[PDB]
């Protein structure tokens, strides 16, 4: 049918020869995987540059649904979505296939280690609140997009959020207690209200300049804290407009949170407002 025609149209476009990319050296590396810079030789005949993901339930079943999956992404089209360039299957000495994600390089790397560097002398320069609102709203705009066409991100948060060379922020790394709301907490439920939650997070992350949230409040407690109605403080100089949107995310009802769309038209005003 037309349901099975668009899969296999999407699992066309999103596999890349191994022979057409270089790895270079590691940029990152732990228990999920590893991050390395490569090139990749593109139809044109230049090479572009690329971060090059490589991650670890080694059956085939598991690799066709991370095909899909990637096939699904690999679809996005926005220009605060990271656009995912192709997939890369590699295979092991012992049989075991090491999948291989190739994403555009961005130099000035995540959001959330550029709020901590620009309060470092030799980092960028102080942010003004101009520029805070500018990655809200870009990050606002990315998930406004996966919403519309029912993706969840999973694993919002400023550390997950990438900044390209224009300075445009684009949400990434799709899926952390302190950033998951009370229902997911409670039922393991998780709707785009659960990431409206994640953003308002996000959105104070940006605000303190890279503050890991509730401070003083241990993972273990953060259940009880949220049960007890208590929520991420005002930071010191946010706007109460700011804050009231944020706030807003955090709503124990979900249906009771606002939408992306909804969110985006507050910050983009709140931003037209500024001088
Ligand atoms: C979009 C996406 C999808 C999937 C995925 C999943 C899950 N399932 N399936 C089926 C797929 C296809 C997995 N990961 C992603 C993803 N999106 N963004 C990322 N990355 C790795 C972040 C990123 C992106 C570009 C980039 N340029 C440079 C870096 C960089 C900078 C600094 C460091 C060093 N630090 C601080 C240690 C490291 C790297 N950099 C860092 O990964
Ligand atoms: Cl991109
Ligand atoms: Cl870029
Ligand atoms: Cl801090
Ligand atoms: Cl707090």
């Amino acid at each position: 049918g037309s349901h099975m025609e668009e899969l296999q149209n999407k699992l066309e476009d999103v596999v890349i020869d191994r022979n057409l990319l270089i790895l270079g050296r590691i940029l990152g590396e732990g228990e999920f995987g590893s991050v390395m810079e490569g090139n990749l030789k593109q139809e044109d005949g230049t090479s572009l540059k690329v971060a090059v993901k490589t991650m670890k339930n080694s059956s085939q079943r598991e690799i066709e649904e991370f095909l899909s999956e990637a096939a699904c992404m690999k679809d996005f089209s926005h220009p605060n979505v990271i656009r995912l360039l192709g997939v890369c299957i590699e295979m092991s000495s012992q049989g075991i296939p090491k999948p291989m994600v190739i994403l555009p390089f961005m130099k000035y790397g995540d959001l959330h280690t550029y709020l901590l560097y620009s309060r470092l002398e030799t980092g960028p320069r102080h942010i003004p609140l101009q520029t805070l609102l500018r990655f809200m709203v870009d990050i606002a705009l990315g998930m406004e997009y996966l919403s519309n066409r029912n993706f969840l991100h999973r694993d919002l948060a400023a550390r997950n959020c990438m900044l390209r060379d224009d300075m445009t922020v684009c949400v990434a790394d799709f899926g952390p207690v302190k950033w998951i709301a009370i229902e997911s907490l409670a039922d393991r439920v998780y709707t785009s209200k659960s990431d409206v939650w994640a953003f308002g997070v996000t959105m104070w992350e940006i605000a303190t300049r890279g503050m890991t949230p509730y401070p003083g409040v241990q993972n273990h407690e953060m259940y009880d804290y949220l049960l007890h109605g208590h929520r991420l403080k005002q930071p010191e100089d946010c706007l109460d407009e700011l804050y009231e949107i944020m706030y807003s995310c955090w709503r124990t009802d979900p249906l009771d949170r606002p939408t992306f769309s909804v969110l985006r038209l507050q910050l983009e005003r709140l931003l037209e407002s500024l001088p």
